[PDB]
């Protein structure tokens, strides 16, 4: 989309801050807007736990403390986007630098408002590769399983994560029970995070659209 | 004494080593015991697959090749310890927090030997620890969720494992479905590997006691 319509999704994100909390920031273009439209109630908010160094560094430049999350007992909301969003609220997130941190901070956060562009609404997950965290000795025997599950797994290569291991995304798969697809993965020795946010997916997606932000509850 | 337990089992795992094959080799007081007795086979065996830096140290000392997990695509037998099995062959491993390279192991082996004393025999997991590893910045967020599993998760200070992350140590739980327990906490966003043995547990067992080794099969 442009970015003006972003800019729509971003601000109408606000409208889910509730005084006295603390907000969970994801990354992005639209995830930026947010930050400008939360610079607004920097006087309503306690402070903010970021997904990432980019708006960690935005947050502070518009003078919002951001918090460790194990600073943190809770937060009202987690803004983000995704790389696919289903009808059942479900996602797929990860195919960028933070998996595990999104995941983490979104577990945390009572409710997930998905600010994803049109674009990444799909009916069946899967056509976007699935981004799977593994510890680096156990590569192989996760892709082996992978493949066994239905999936082709594709080392990405020259990539680590912030946790120093590798991702193996998943491509081919229809992913038509996200639930049992995520405990599948996730019963892997060796798997750190899938990027399936299924049994934790959206509470409200907010869609822009040129005639105006579409809002969908869950 | 104990001790004299471990090392009967420990070569009395022997009896499943057969020659030229690659060997999955586990950590602890008892697997110790297993290693000097691979080491009589030294010259006879193609080498091994280690659990732990410790245990592969060990392993050269005797004059056995150590190689690395992605240089195979299967494994014969794992032989290691545990801290608990139960009489489903399911256990409770991580005490000394090698669990994750143990279970990645266990996870290519075909064949999980179990050696240990008497004293791992339990009805109900449980009464030892649950160690479950976690990603730093996740720590308070996954002991929120141990609580509401049921139990009292206790932060092993001072510890730090091969992959950087640090270990709850999970207190008070009886476990009566251990495979529940290990998906239920495999779910939970910033755990890496959970002490359960359940989806894959033990195949074989041999436990040391004042009568001889007892022979326990799947």
């Amino acid at each position: 989309t442009q970015d003006e319509l972003k800019k729509a999704v971003g601000w109408a994100a606000l409208q889910y801050v509730q005084p006295g909390t603390i907000v969970g920031v994801g990354t992005g273009s639209t995830a930026a807007h947010f930050i400008d439209a939360l610079g607004t109630m920097k006087g309503q908010i306690e402070g903010a736990v970021s997904s990432s160094d980019a708006s960690t560094e935005k947050l502070k430049s518009l003078g919002i403390h951001v918090f460790d999350l194990n600073e943190v007992d809770s937060l009202g909301i987690y803004v983000d986007g995704a790389d696919e969003i289903n009808g059942h609220m479900q996602m797929i997130k990860g195919g960028g630098a933070a998996l595990t941190r999104e995941k983490i901070i979104a577990s945390v956060a009572e409710k997930f408002i998905c600010i994803a562009d049109a674009s990444k609404q799909v009916d069946i997950l899967g056509k976007f590769p699935l981004p799977v965290e593994v510890i680096p000795m156990a590569r192989s025997a996760v892709a082996r399983q992978l493949v066994k599950l239905g999936g082709r797994p594709e080392y990405r290569q020259g990539v680590v994560t912030d946790n120093g291991n590798v991702i193996l995304d998943v491509h081919g798969m229809e992913i038509l029970d996200p639930i049992a697809m995520e405990n599948a993965i996730n019963a892997i020795p060796g798997v750190v995070t899938v990027g399936l946010f299924a049994n934790r997916g959206a509470d409200v997606a907010l869609i822009g659209t040129p005639d105006g932000v579409k809002t969908i509850v869950k």
